[PDB]
RNA sequence: GGUCACGCACAGAGCAAACCAUUCGAAAGAGUGGGACGCAAAGCCUCCGGCCUAAACCAUUGCACUCCGGUAGGUAGCGGGGUUAUCGAUG
């Protein structure tokens, strides 16, 4: 089940691309190094993000401590990405 | 002269990117001034593609990695197309 990348939905959709990333970056650094934060505001990708960590444990630490963490008036829903991000698959 | 098409010229004339001041806008970006990178339509119009922005309304609780909802805007100096225009070495 666990993977380097964590899936995050129930995010506020009204947030910009620049802001959203900067805000997630500031939050999840507590758990390890983030290689890149994948945020797009396309129809299917609104209110969700992907955070890719250095080690898998970093994602686990993040996932277990931030579940339902009220971020921008909304408690986050965090789960592991079911498929490895294209950066890791390389 | 009128006209179909075209740009290797020749005669004029014109337009003005960047950057800056300044206003309008949530933004993309536009107006007005100063500026000239360049433009044969860099006059004009969003009808066809694309790109950009997304404040509001609407839809959306969605596993993406090329981007990509409806609608709203922008860009004609991204292309197509429509339209009007200076010169004729040109077909
Ligand atoms: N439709 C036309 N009517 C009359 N003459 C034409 C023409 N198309 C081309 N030419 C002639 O050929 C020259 C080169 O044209 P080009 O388009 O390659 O290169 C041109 C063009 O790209 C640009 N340019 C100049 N004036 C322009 C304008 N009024 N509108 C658009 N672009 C212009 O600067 C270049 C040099 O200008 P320049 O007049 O000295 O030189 C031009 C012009 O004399
Ligand atoms: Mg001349």
């Amino acid at each position: 089940r666990p993977n380097h990348t964590i899936y995050i939905n129930n995010l506020n959709e009204k947030i910009k691309k620049d802001e959203l990333k900067k805000s997630l970056h500031a939050i999840f650094s507590r758990f390890g190094q983030i290689l890149d934060i994948l945020v797009s505001r396309s129809l299917k990708m609104r209110g969700q993000a992907f955070v890719i960590f250095k080690e898998v444990s970093s994602a686990t630490n993040a996932l277990r401590s931030m579940q339902g963490f009220p971020f921008y008036d909304k408690p986050m829903r965090i789960q592991y990405a079911k498929t490895d991000s294209d950066i890791i698959a390389k």
